[PDB]
């Protein structure tokens, strides 16, 4: 039983999608990310994941513990969303639905696409990993 290739590992490099939908790579780009002091990025993410796949009833105490932890202002994880995101963010906290975090889920998928996963990609994690299995 293969665990892990280095043809896996080569397509985390087709795309952050990729690499989040490999939970191995998660692992990875996580580790990389809080080498990094980024990774309440792909915890936020990962969060928002977990909440839309929550019971309707759990969702007014799902969305408060994630805007605690990572929206609010006073998070010790705060995420890096505009102010005019946060502020809709926290209006759709007092009322929750399934979709309340999609906006800055958004815009944390964007900012990781675009900054800190290309960097993954050069880095002596992502590059050791990939060789060193070949």
């Amino acid at each position: 039983k293969d665990v892990l290739s280095a043809a896996e590992v080569m397509q985390w490099s087709q795309s952050l999608e990729k690499l989040l939908a490999n939970q191995t790579g998660q692992n990875v780009f996580g580790s990389f990310l809080k080498s990094e002091f980024s990774e309440e990025n792909i915890e936020f993410w990962l969060a928002c994941e977990d909440y839309k796949k929550t019971e309707s009833d759990l969702l007014p105490c799902k969305a408060e513990e994630i805007y605690k932890a990572f929206v609010h202002s006073d998070a010790a994880k705060q995420i890096n969303i505009d102010f005019r995101t946060r502020e809709s963010t926290a209006k759709k906290i007092k009322a929750p639905t399934p979709t309340c975090f999609d906006e800055a889920q958004k815009v944390i998928y964007t900012l990781m696409e675009k900054d800190s996963y290309p960097r993954f990609l050069k880095s002596d994690i992502y590059l050791n990993l990939l060789n060193d299995l070949q």
